[PDB]
């Protein structure tokens, strides 16, 4: 059921934000490996004493890296005067997270109808205001509450191309790389405590549950009103052999964040090869991939939707395969993306529920967990037996 | 001249240290960037609770990153019973460099024949000490005194790959890049005062003055017994139109610091083809080239060292080319490693003073202030009168 309670009017995932020791280097290493192109940047050469901000792209889906200057280069601005692009960001605040947190998302960041309508909004049912709205060359708003631990959640609305203040990025510096991802799907915070950090966002967004079809954990999905802003949250589940990642990752972390991001493909197979390709040469690592046995019984369970050439191609390319009752859903998962084991990234394509496609169509891969478990079970009993 | 004054016995060049925000990006970029392998580590994966080190190789030039997980994992632990495997790391001084100073080199390091002696003569001859030699798994002895800024003089002596608590790195994880870099041929410090700077470390060393042969700077070139350790200083030099590009540094850098590190090819041409196809899609990028007319110069100037396709070849990749008495000298430089106006690379190849090459072989390129100044000027003028 979906009952479309949104307090506010909300579009799309807009961005996320990275804050970053050294943006540079975060940048063009992200660049290389998910096949991004560098499409804007607000630093030194725009004018920016602040930030250095650099913004990639592919399709819709962008991300943005961030670092601080020196305040020293700063020191005689104030808020009114200040030459940072993005008027939420402060020197000590961005040392502070990232000494903390090491790298990682600072901001999700979707795009509503009216920030400052969606500020107050929020605040008024509950949100933490973190940066109030503030209105950029008459042309942009932008403003932010607190998400989960120091993640925010950013509002941005446009009253009509980033941001004012940043600068497109001349096309020598802009290598026109695709590897074939095009938005952000879902982006996933590891908490505490499940319960209170649903009531809190639900509390002031309006978001609803969203239908959901030993693991370490329990989960649930907020979800907008067309459903195209996905938000799962997850809480550590104490008592079991293996310990929970979740719990891991809150230690790593020294708290709850962002743990992965889910970035849709129109050509998972050509991602896959095209990152793979690059792992060991600057890219990103992944997950090692489940036994043939797994691969084996994708045949008994996605048969009908994929033939066996496109089971054996996954089966290449390391990917999973869950289904649900109204799709299928094909994802892989990277290795930490930086030096922490805390976030990650997953690839993901959806088949089915064609209307357009619905938002989280196929569920998001909870069935994988069981059929993971099950396959390496049967492919150590076939090696012990042969 | 060569007093040969070392004070104590001085073998090559080591490796170099970057401290980071996440050493994991960073080091993926400049893998990729320079062609330069993954090789050994520590971290999580080999029981380092503390830091994240990986280390890139070239031929014998090695290059180390280094970021601080959170303190909380090593809680518990006291130097007595450290996991880290540098035991001069400390959460504090990473952290409190890197938001001073940006990513840059923490430690320049060279091979002596006893670390122990060479510490503690540095230190009875002015050295103001930073970690103590410290001997691990005796096998191999570790001591640090301070150079300039927050750089310091690492000594590393061997009794027999890299340190104990390394592990090497699974080959799957280990492509073979290989650019043609070789080794560092010489690391330059920018410095407020030159002249306290040279006599801080001359007098600790015994290092010697090496022979030299608007600008907006002053530097001196100090040299181990064999000049095959290789130390520039550059002050910045006040009163010209131009503003000194060395003070700039030391504004954006918070104080003096490594400017760059020269890491010598054994085939400059080829080095370069592979950085420059690189530089957008996550590499280096390179210093504007010099005009047709410095090319055009270079036939006088160097016409009997280097054909004219080999002058062809230096103008197609941007390399500048200076001459000694004794030799000549192919360089070329890059843009800033990362967000600040600091730190940068040249890569650089010598001809001539065969003995083994003489170290410095050809100079450091101070001729090229002169001679890329002249072929702006003649090339302006050339296209303002056509
Ligand atoms: C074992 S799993 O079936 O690989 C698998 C399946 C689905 C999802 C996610 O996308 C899910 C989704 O977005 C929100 C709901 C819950 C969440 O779990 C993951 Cl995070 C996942 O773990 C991958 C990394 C980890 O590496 C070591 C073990 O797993
Ligand atoms: C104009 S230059 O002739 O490119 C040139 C020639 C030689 C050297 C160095 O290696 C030298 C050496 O190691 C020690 C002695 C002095 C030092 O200067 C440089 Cl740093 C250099 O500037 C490059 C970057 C900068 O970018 C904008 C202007 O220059
Ligand atoms: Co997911
Ligand atoms: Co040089």
């Amino acid at each position: 059921k979906n009952p479309k309670s949104d307090k506010f009017k909300v579009k799309r995932f807009h961005h996320i934000e990275f804050w970053c020791g050294d943006a540079t280097n975060v940048a063009r290493r992200f660049s290389w490996g998910l096949g991004m192109r560098f499409s804007a940047k607000s630093d030194l050469s725009t004018g920016n004493m602040v930030h250095a901000s650099y913004l990639l792209t592919s399709g819709d889906l962008r991300f943005l890296f961030t670092a601080p200057y020196s305040p020293s280069l700063s020191a005689g601005e104030i808020k009114p005067t200040t030459t940072a692009s993005i008027p939420s960001f402060d020197h000590g605040s961005c040392r502070s997270f990232f000494s903390s947190h090491g790298l990682g998302v600072r901001a999700v960041a979707i795009e509503v109808e009216d920030a400052e309508s969606a500020f107050s909004i929020s605040v008024a049912n509950g949100a933490i205001p973190s940066s109030p709205p503030i209105v950029l060359n008459e042309a942009v708003t932008i403003a932010e509450v607190k998400l989960y631990g120091d993640v925010v959640l950013r509002y941005v609305s446009y009253k009509a191309e980033f941001l004012p203040g940043f600068e497109r990025v001349e096309d020598a510096s802009s290598f026109p790389l695709d590897y074939g991802i095009r938005r952000l799907d879902h982006a996933v915070g590891n908490v505490p405590e499940l319960g209170p950090a649903l009531t809190y966002v639900a509390g002031f967004t309006g978001f609803h549950q969203f239908a959901e079809f030993e693991s370490g954990l329990n989960s649930a999905v907020l979800a907008s009103n067309d459903e195209m802003v996905l938000l799962p949250i997850n809480e550590p589940v104490h008592g079991t052999k293996r310990k929970s990642q979740i719990q891991t990752y809150l230690e790593h972390n020294e708290g709850a964040g962002l743990q992965h991001l889910a970035l849709m493909s129109e050509d998972i197979f050509r991602t896959l090869r095209e990152m793979r390709k690059r792992s060991s040469i600057g890219g990103f690592d992944f997950m090692p991939s489940p036994p043939p046995t797994y691969y084996q019984n994708l045949k008994k369970r996605v048969g009908d939707v994929l033939s066996d050439d496109q089971i054996k191609e996954c089966e290449e390319l390391g990917i999973l395969v869950d289904r649900d009752d109204q799709g299928t859903l094909l994802q892989i998962f990277t290795k930490p993306l930086g030096d922490r084991p805390t976030i990650f990234i997953e690839i993901i394509q959806r088949v089915g529920c064609m209307m357009y496609q619905s938002g989280g169509c196929g569920g998001f891969g909870k069935g994988n967990f069981s059929e993971l478990f099950k396959s390496i079970e049967e492919y150590e009993k076939t090696l012990e037996a042969k």
